[PDB]
């Protein structure tokens, strides 16, 4: 119907950052609240959030700024308009802001009022987000509970060990429904951690609600995980599959890919795309996240060209949910797979435009968490809305992560056998 | 207000487990829903919740037990019902329990169905759920947003360091609003980071999302935390004072009270009551929790003639949010603070009732959380629908903990001057 009241504050995010959460009212008493994740404040290639430099607040990591721009601007030039309308609540907006990274008013403003608006929508029509999104798509009844990646072991800048990889993730390929995927990542989650304290670790979870321990290679990384999947009673890639983050973007210093967890080694982009490929083989490793760094296009087109057939490589810092450079990469045969952060991009009509892209390209979209996250859960209600077919949000652990899990749960209960969970079949080249 | 649908599930907590959830649908359109947040499945003391014991899911976690009362006996015993009388729904339950710790339907279960209830009702009556509960408290005026006391630094068995002390807090007394008291914390929280940091010490969070760096003794502790409040650019005792849950149950045996972290040693009751008395006179501790064992009352008696004059002694596990040994306590002179948890009881009806008799007796109700919180906010609207001018649920960090803080930024908004902010007035002892 009508926006008849745009109100926008400043909350706290799961590790303690300021946050803009808008809160779309329509008529008939109808409401829809949303929050955005953290975001990137700096950069030339993704939107970014706007925060307010003073450092008398929050060590200057305020947004009351963004804050404003939703209850001034944004809300006066929305009022009266049709939410039921998402392209078009999102376009006059994203016009106001003039720029195209959303640096006016901040795509954590921009996005935090798109959403709003489409739960605020959803409302009024009597359903839940995750079939209004469907019908905004276009396919109403295409359901479908998206296969999770579980970050279980945490390395490079997330980390303080001898581990690369940024992050280890699990994908409960052996379920039926995306509720007895959700037992089996957290009898593992906890499993790990046993194997974890006998191996005399830390245990205390990270932003994710995953691991960081002290290890000593990346090898070891995979042996903790594997050690815990089998501890939990599955097996390494009937039940659980792996998934991983390498961020090489991390680790490419002077043209070249050197691991500290393999003893400072060097690689070069066609070396390092065999390393990986080497341990796709000596581990059911089907997915890997930006394998190569982002500038590395002629690297990717050697990567996808010989793993692309048999592993998912998904493009996360490399395609920054933007359509331009995925579309590019799609006619270059860069990857094969995209990550979705629609506050990388800023509102839910893009976030939707990269996701049917990679669909029509045959690309797989993997809607993805932040990791400063609230208790919201609309990336729950995208991924089944679009049937994106898989999502990435976290470890089985804080509810900045659960929060998703437990809203999957309530979907699925009422969505039944109208969203089935493919398993591995969503992962592409399986 | 009547019901007409009562629907329960298992979803996943803050920690991994399980946990029951609940929906409450009446007549028209109005839907409430709450989880019940972990607490003890055993004991012979508080509420026992119900855990199936299965090792073959969730490692003997799960609760389908107690979400089949929900969604069987419970409901159809409620169907049809008055909504809007919480009184009367948690009797049904209560009575259809038919025990004490209500250890047939389990805590639990009957606490999501009671919470969810209570949200129903509230939206039926066209109102939030802290305008409903102060209504049902009797005092439908009556507001305030409670001073929280924000972990911030554990030890004893929720650390592996050498503090005894389980958890050292701050409380952000000098602000003039909750919303102002959360920018606090999440200031001094992220400082306290740097000042571990810089130290060599982890910064992981535990499950309250503070810090458990390896400190090697209680004065460290209360130093670094002090350093911290300081670098962020504010005053201990003025602007943040302190707040500590001894939880002398760990350290009690053979009559004496050993500290491990204060070398191996140990000393009668009667010397513990005036250690503490020195560490309020050393730092601003204006509140400790359980700094004597649950069954050494006699030894509360003096603590509450030497330190309850000018310190609050909230009793957790001494009181175990019970009417029965609350009553007793007051009278006997235990303490002059309690810590609420309505988990522990098993419903709202009889919470309310506890914290009713704790002012009814001059001592403080401090609205808590448990080590396995949802993204559930319900203590939130609790604590101000209640006027309970304090509240215990965490850090800065983890949503399971935050989503208590954003909730009430959400309702000081609402209220306006309406809930006004006591500040260190609340603190029982000043
Ligand atoms: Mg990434
Ligand atoms: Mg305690």
């Amino acid at each position: 119907s009508k926006i008849v009241k745009i109100i926008g504050r400043e909350i706290i995010d799961s590790r303690g950052n300021p946050t803009v959460e808008a809160e779309v009212h329509l008529e008939g008493g109808f409401v829809g609240m949303a929050a955005a994740p953290s975001g990137a404040s700096t950069g030339s290639r993704e939107a970014l959030e706007l925060r307010d430099g003073d450092k008398s607040r929050f060590l200057g990591k305020g947004v009351t700024k963004a804050v404003a721009a939703v209850n001034g601007p944004i809300a006066q030039a929305l009022i009266g308009k049709d939410a039921k309308d998402q392209a078009g609540i999102d376009k006059i907006m994203i016009d106001l802001d003039g720029t195209e990274n959303k640096s006016k008013f901040g795509a954590n403003a921009i996005l935090a009022v798109s959403l709003a608006n489409a739960k605020a929508a959803a409302a009024a029509k009597g359903m839940p987000l995750y079939e209004h999104i469907a019908e905004l798509n276009g396919t109403p009844g295409k359901y479908s509970m998206p296969v999770p990646m579980m970050n279980i072991i945490n390395g490079g800048e997330h980390a303080d060990n001898n581990v690369d990889i940024q992050e280890f993730m699990i994908q409960p390929v052996g379920a039926k429904t995306v509720k007895e995927a959700i037992r089996m990542g957290s009898e593992v989650f906890h499993h790990l951690a046993k194997v974890l304290k006998a191996k005399g670790m830390n245990t205390a979870v990270g932003d994710e609600g995953g691991y960081a321990p002290n290890l000593g290679s990346n090898a070891e990384a995979l042996a903790v995980i594997a050690e815990a999947v089998k501890a939990a009673g599955y097996e390494l890639g009937k039940d659980i599959t792996l998934a991983m983050d390498c961020a090489a973007s991390e680790f490419y210093k002077d043209g070249k890919y050197v691991l500290a967890g393999e003893g400072n080694k060097a690689f070069t982009s066609e070396e390092f795309t065999h390393f990986l490929e080497e341990l796709t083989k000596q581990y059911p490793i089907v997915s890997i996240e930006d394998g190569l760094d982002e500038s590395d296009w002629d690297g990717f087109a050697y990567q996808t060209k010989v793993l692309g057939d048999k592993i998912q490589l998904v493009g996360d810092d490399l395609f920054v949910t933007n359509t331009k450079i995925l579309k590019e990469g799609i006619e270059k045969g860069i990857a094969n797979s995209i990550l979705i952060k629609f506050n990388q991009i800023g509102s839910l009509t893009e976030t939707l435009a990269a996701i049917k892209m990679a669909k029509d390209a045959g690309y797989t979209a993997v809607i993805s968490h932040r990791s400063g996250e609230t208790e919201d859960a609309t990336i729950a209600d995208l991924a089944v809305g679009t049937a994106a077919g898989q999502i990435k949000t976290g470890s089985m652990s804080r509810s900045d992560r659960v929060a998703k899990y437990n809203q999957l749960i309530r979907i699925e209960e009422a969505l039944g056998e109208k969203a089935p969970y493919n398993g591995r079949k969503e992962i592409k080249g399986q």
